[PDB]
């Protein structure tokens, strides 16, 4: 019935992975209650920082990487949510389910990652528990593992950033490619196809 219908809340930052040091490491800056709260309101009033947020919805965590002003995930964690924010939810500026792709105005306060013209194959990919994961890319959107492990390892890192070896934005990981459970390669979504979508 309509005056029973429910609405979705938003996509809520709960920490970031500080890349800021020496040391990669993820914080943590909202527990599970007030993320529930701020997902109802969509009125996130914690500073932002950084690079790669780390988002949750009521059901699904996952990540959130800025790129030239926009904060890049994919829809398969968003779909079309908002986004909490100090003035109440923001609308994606992007949607891109063919490519699993949605966007928003990156936070106040965040950093964003440049997008890489290097043309170098030797990727870093940073995961929700801040392991800097080398990966050999192997077409526009693949990339396999150094070191192959359990896709127990990658999973709730969708959203985060493979980085070249100076630290440019090369895509944002999409899925894991997996054989009996081991991630040997993963499948991302090119910088290129994010600034062809801007
Ligand atoms: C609804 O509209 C949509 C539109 C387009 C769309 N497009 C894609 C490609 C998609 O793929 C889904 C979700 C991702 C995934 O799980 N993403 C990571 C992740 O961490 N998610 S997450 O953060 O936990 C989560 C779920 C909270 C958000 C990165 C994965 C980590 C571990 C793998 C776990 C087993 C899964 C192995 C899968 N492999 C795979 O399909 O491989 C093939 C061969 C491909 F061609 F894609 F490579 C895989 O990775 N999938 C399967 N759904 C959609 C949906
Ligand atoms: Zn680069």
């Amino acid at each position: 019935h309509m005056a029973s219908m429910k609405k979705k809340g938003s996509v809520v930052i709960v920490g970031r992975i500080n890349l800021s040091g020496d040391t990669a490491y993820a914080q943590q800056t909202r527990g599970e209650e007030g993320c529930q709260e701020t997902s109802q309101t969509g009125r996130d009033k914690n500073q932002v920082e950084g690079e790669v947020q780390i988002v949750s919805t009521a059901t699904q965590t996952f990540l959130a990487t800025s790129i030239n002003g926009v904060l890049w995930t994919v829809y398969h964690g968003a779909g079309t949510r908002t986004i909490a924010s100090p003035k109440g939810p923001v609308t994606q500026m992007y949607t891109n389910v063919d490519k699993d792709l949605v966007g928003w105005q990156a936070p106040q306060g965040s950093r964003s990652l440049t997008p890489c013209t290097c043309g170098s194959s030797d990727l870093y990919l940073v995961t929700r528990h801040a392991d800097v994961i080398p990966v050999r890319r192997r077409g526009d959107s693949r990339g396999s593992l150094l070191s192959p492990r359990p896709i127990s390892y990658l999973k709730g890192s969708s959203g985060g950033p493979l980085l070249c070896p100076a630290g440019h934005a090369v895509g944002i990981f999409r899925a894991a490619v997996s054989t009996r459970g081991v991630a040997k390669a993963v499948d991302f979504i090119p910088v290129e196809s994010l600034e062809t979508t801007m």
